[PDB]
């Protein structure tokens, strides 16, 4: 796990920044065209600070070992433009482009803000195969929400930003960083903010992957409405969110039950998450074409 910045090329005369699409924990994300071929793939662009050095050097490694999977959005390689001494130089990571963007992005261009239940079951599947890897190779990502999951031109599901990603030793191993989006975090994660002997694991991704389900189907997730630090303190104390509407199925709220178990200890793992009958019972690997017709209306207007 050692990186060198000093022996990558320039980017002049292979990719160029087309238009901004996002941004990624630390960097703004854009739609590069290769400058030859004219093929799209995702640029992040940040300064390389020592203040986030160690931090870029860790979602390197992280994207060159994992990213290969199906439902992970696949690194291709880094280049670099140097600014004159003194100056932080421009660190470029390229990226598999998701055509179809954000899960979020799906959710504001549908009626009602809310995604059908067959939807939501795929997409929670496809999660579910990229944390079951990444958990796997003893890997948090800590950041489970709609902006982090992000469909291709076919509707393939990839999950991206590995920016607050934990790399653990041992399979047991634990963390004690209070990180992650305040509305998806999970309660022994924010637990570590105050107290200081408080440990989370794996455990926490499929709490994130709970309240990104509310958010497919209600179009937000829970105490959106309230400041991030009004929801902080009202997670750990208040009982388990449900979804408002009962016209879900009670195997998609039997789904969320299992999910947002505030007690972490008796929080079901990826592999029993995947045995769930919302899960394993889908009408799944051919039959995406209301997905694929959806975002095709999209590009027309
Ligand atoms: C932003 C995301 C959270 N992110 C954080 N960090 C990295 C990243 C990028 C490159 C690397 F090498 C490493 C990480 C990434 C990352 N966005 C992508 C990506 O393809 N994003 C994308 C593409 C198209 C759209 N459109 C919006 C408008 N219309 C509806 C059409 C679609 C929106 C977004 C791929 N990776
Ligand atoms: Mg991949």
């Amino acid at each position: 796990d050692e990186i060198d910045l000093s022996a990558l090329r320039d980017p002049a005369g292979i990719f160029e920044l087309v238009e901004l699409v996002g941004n990624g924990t630390y960097g703004q994300v854009y739609k590069g065209r290769h400058v030859k071929t004219g093929q799209l793939a995702a640029i992040k662009v940040m300064d390389v600070t020592g203040d986030e050095e160690e931090e870029i050097k860790q979602e390197i490694n992280m994207l060159k070992k994992y990213s290969h999977h199906r439902n992970i959005a696949t690194y291709y390689g880094a280049f670099i433009k140097k600014n004159p001494p003194g100056m932080d130089d421009q660190l470029w990571l390229v990226m598999e482009f998701c055509g179809a963007g954000s899960v979020t992005d799906l959710i504001k261009n549908t009626k009602g803000n809310t995604l059908k239940e067959e939807w939501i079951a795929y997409i929670c599947r496809e999660i579910l195969r990229g944390l079951s890897h990444l958990h796997q190779h003893k890997v948090i990502h800590r950041d489970i929400k709609g902006q982090n999951v992000l469909l291709t031109e076919n509707a393939e599901v990839k999950l991206v930003d590995f920016g607050v990603s934990a790399q653990l030793d041992r399979t047991v191993g634990r963390r004690n960083t209070f990180i992650g989006t305040p509305y998806w975090m999970a309660p022994e994660v924010i637990a570590c903010d105050e107290n200081p002997d408080a440990t989370y694991d794996f455990k926490s991704d499929l709490w994130s992957l709970g309240i990104t389900a509310i958010e497919m189907a209600e179009g937000a997730p829970p105490l959106c409405d309230m400041h991030p630090m009004r929801a902080l303190f009202l997670i750990p104390r208040n009982p388990a969110p449900r979804l408002k509407s009962k016209k879900w199925s009670k195997k998609f709220q039997s789904f969320i039950e299992s999910c947002l178990v505030k007690n972490h200890s008796q929080r079901p793992a990826t592999e029993q998450l995947m045995k769930h009958p919302f899960i394993r019972d889908q009408p799944e690997r051919q039959v995406r074409i209301q997905l694929k017709d959806h975002i095709d209306r999209t590009k027309k207007k």
